[PDB]
């Protein structure tokens, strides 16, 4: 579940909540993936959020280097299992990680069927 | 059709949508409040959100003076009316009108069971 | 600080978040309000926010009986501390915490000058 | 003036909104893509929204035909030009364009530096 390409200090979280039910959105699946040098997105890690909502252990401080990330949330596979038929594909964040700066990153979603938030972090961690 | 108060050039607009269905919340109960000097609240305007989820006409240059209002949304009927176990009494937005300020007000919420957005002003026009 | 009229299992938490920092929104003072027998407002408890932008032990599991509990956060001294002339004068979230069926809390808000969210819950309390 | 396309009975529209100072994102960069048989994104419209916040005849009925589509939203550049950090390299709704379902589409995007909402839809028109 909440794991992925390595294990660190968390410098990569994701946690999803559900506006319609008032509840974390549980099993959404979650894919990140690196501007590849070449311009094109190179897959970096995936998995899918807990019973939390909460999706950890996606990689580490070694491996997260600089560059510009986006994270993939499928929303539209969470809403079609709870009977519903959301109007968006997934839901993406977009930004440039750097070493220059802020390095640990919680990235946290709403969720309802026509319309979702998306807003980042705090600090060291917690 | 949805109006408030009085009709012309409106200092105070108000706009809901439904994040659930995609589409403006329709004919959903709006009261506005003005703080009084005993700092009670004294109703001001009132009305129901149209077929477009707008309430115009609530009141008047004239008479939208400076102060403290308070914008109280039905939520819960709306909700009810679908069907839906929302967790909200009601939404409220309380706010300073302040005349070296803008002149129009449009004051928009966004509406799930368990949660919602509110986000104001500009200053021209439509 | 995060702290409260009780301590128990939490069953009242509340959580702000600032949307132009990426941050959590610290030092935000929090009043809680039952609905009265006569109508009316009593105070319930009241604390501020941690640096982890979280408000705990506000109250406990045989205090926090059946009612319509206003929760009011004070946004406004938050923005004017940081420099801005923010829209509202503070932000409520009004619901009804019964016995019968979800008894634990959180009273999630994203804040922004001219704008707020705000979200409840999860289940047990994590 | 602020316009993409085709013009006539909008089938598409987008408005931007700024929550940090009430008021609509002007000038605003937006492109819209259409996912291709080799599921790559073929340039499809693009525009900068107005002093009200919004693009319109972007496309036309005729050209809107059911598909997979991709709004991106600059929102990087402005921040920028506003002198604040943002988070986001930029905003960006995909979803897919459906016959049997409504005509008229407004993708709504309410935005801070770190944190943006994105919601959609209803049916007639204005």
């Amino acid at each position: 579940g909440p794991t992925g390409t390595g294990e660190s200090k968390c410098p990569l979280m994701v946690k999803v909540l559900d506006a319609v039910r008032g509840s974390p959105a549980i099993n959404v699946a979650v894919h990140v993936f690196r501007k590849a040098a070449d311009d094109t997105w190179e897959p970096f890690a995936s998995g899918k959020t807990s019973e939390s909502g909460e999706l950890h252990g996606l990689t580490t401080e070694e491996e997260f280097v600089e560059g510009i990330y986006k994270v993939e949330i499928d929303t539209k596979s969470y809403w079609k299992a709870l009977g519903i038929s959301p109007f968006h594909e997934h839901a993406e964040v977009v930004f440039t990680a750097n070493d220059s700066g802020p390095r640990r990153y919680t990235i946290a979603a709403l969720l309802s069927p026509y319309s979702y938030s998306t807003t980042a972090v705090t600090n060291p961690k917690e």
